[PDB]
């Protein structure tokens, strides 16, 4: 069965580890954390990589984004910055996969809070301007979490064919 390998990129705080641990183990409270699901009817294996792999130094960064096959690239939806350094984060991602379409997901977290300064309409121009899907998300409350990591599988199997 085909595994992927998954990198969540963005800001710090904004619940990268949140939203991996609300797909693995279903709640909300080393290197890899994985998970057998069907997507689309067939069995595949999801290897998501730790985020701490964003502390790393710059060449070592590279190297471990280099490795994921297609990336969420998160913010949340009460942090202006993290939206913002949406653009930083993709522009890593393209120089260090060294292409402009790696797979890629829009996601905004925390869906819940009602102290929203981004609003969903400016995450989707985005994503339209990136030519990529976004999601909504509550890693609290699970909204959007299996929709978020599944169409990114979804977008590594059209970019394969
Ligand atoms: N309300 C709410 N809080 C969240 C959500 N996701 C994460 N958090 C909180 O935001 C903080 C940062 O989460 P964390 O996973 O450490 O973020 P990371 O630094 O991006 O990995 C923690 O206090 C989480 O409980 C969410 O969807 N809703």
């Amino acid at each position: 069965m085909t595994e992927y390998k998954l990198v969540v990129v963005g800001a710090g705080g904004i619940g990268k580890s949140a939203l991996t641990i609300q797909l693995i183990q279903n709640h909300f409270v080393e290197d890899s954390y994985r998970k057998q699901v069907v997507i689309d009817g067939e069995t595949c294996l999801l290897d998501i990589l730790d985020t701490a792999g964003q502390e790393e130094y710059s060449a070592m960064r590279d190297q471990y984004m280099r490795t994921g096959e297609g990336f969420l690239c998160v913010f949340a939806i009460n942090n202006t910055k993290s939206f913002e350094d949406i653009h930083h984060y993709r522009e890593q991602i393209k120089r260090v996969k060294d292409s402009e379409d790696v797979p890629m997901v829009l996601v905004g977290n925390k869906c819940d809070l009602p102290s929203r300064t981004v609003d969903t309409k400016q995450a989707q121009d985005l994503a339209r301007s990136y030519g990529i899907p976004f999601i909504e998300t509550s890693a609290k409350t699970r909204q959007g979490v299996d929709d978020a990591f599944y169409t990114l599988v979804r977008e590594i199997r059209k970019h394969k064919e």
